[PDB]
């Protein structure tokens, strides 16, 4: 049976999921929510048999899940790309939760009322972070070295984002600025961003400054 | 060696890791710093060997590691409390982060300002969050049934600060209530709490409204 994943009509935590997948060329079908949709949303929400109600949620046989990592470290952990030694798997928990730092250092603001005053704050905390990633793959090729793991992605999108905050940012930041073009390089994730798939804008809720 | 785990003066992303520790009766020291002591942090910040600086870390070793579920999935990880097996895999990356979902809801408004103005808002949807607890709690001892995993920690926290704000709040909520009693009640976490290690509070932060 294919695969369900469901979330709304942007990119917010699944589009790593998305490209996770996209990148396995793995088949699965989408089953998106629009930005007044809510109402399908409150009604299925407890008709699907998930423990815990919410999006986004993937759906397979085995599985019902919801909490967007456990979906999107099922997917990988299904393809041994976890890791099989506990250093190497808290390696990739490492570079998870950073790659979030970056990621959420947008969400709670992207909210959080009048933007343009915070996003300085934040804007000025962002090098001390987009740093350590310049000085990793500084002689790596992906985040975890030759081969694409999953946070190469969560990461990919941590930028694609931001280059719209600010899209100078990056600049001083060569291998990262590379990096975002080595990763729209597989061609897998070419077919994609250029697809009729691809949701563009927006990055948060429909609502997010 | 015996290893490291250092964060700040607090309960913040650690407390959950010390009790996974404690339970285990591992031996481990810590490394904490005040309030004021910022400076000794932003001093060795990058003379440790973190590739992502940051606090809390987790240090012994083979690894040295940053990110606070890292460190947590690590510990667990090394002692088989992860699951063998992808569903039961992803099945407590599910329940971790719902109960990072409460904890989370208690920490980007208590950085906001007069959390006055962000309380319950959040307190509004997170009846459903807990519930959806009361009804994993309902058959099961813990909330992976027969053994206690990590989540069940975190939760037992989540649950711990959330009683601070508004005592009554875990009422409609017995099975919970009752939960955490259920927790404290294993010799070896009984045998912290008590003791002369656990920090009292401010379970948050010390800038908590
Ligand atoms: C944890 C704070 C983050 C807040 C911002 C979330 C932005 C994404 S839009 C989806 C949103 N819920 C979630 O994303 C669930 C959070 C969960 N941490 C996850 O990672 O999946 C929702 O409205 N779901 C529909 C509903 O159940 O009300």
């Amino acid at each position: 049976m294919s695969p369900i994943l469901g979330f709304w009509k942007i990119k917010g935590l699944v589009q790593p999921t998305r490209l996770l997948l996209e990148y396995l060329e793995e088949k699965y079908e989408e089953h998106l929510y629009e930005r007044d949709e809510g109402d399908k949303w409150r009604n299925k929400k407890f008709e699907l048999g998930l423990e815990f109600p919410n999006l986004p949620y993937y759906i397979d046989g085995d599985v019902k899940l919801t909490q967007s990592m456990a979906i999107i470290r099922y997917i990988a952990d299904k393809h041994n790309m976890l890791g099989g030694c506990p250093k190497e798997r808290a390696e990739i928990s490492m570079l998870e939760g950073a790659v979030l730092d970056i990621r959420y250092g947008v969400s709670r603001i992207a909210y959080s009322k009048d933007f343009e005053t915070l996003k300085v704050d934040f804007l000025s905390k962002l090098p001390e972070m987009l740093k350590m990633f310049e000085d990793r793959l500084c002689h790596k090729t992906y985040l975890n070295g030759d081969h694409v793991t999953h946070p190469d992605f969560m990461l990919y999108d941590a930028l694609d984002v931001v280059l719209y905050m600010d899209p100078m940012c990056l600049d001083a930041f060569p291998k990262l600025v590379c990096f975002k073009k080595r990763i729209e390089a597989i061609p897998q994730i070419d077919k994609y961003l250029k697809s009729s798939k691809y949701i563009a804008w927006p990055l948060q809720g429909w609502q997010a400054t």
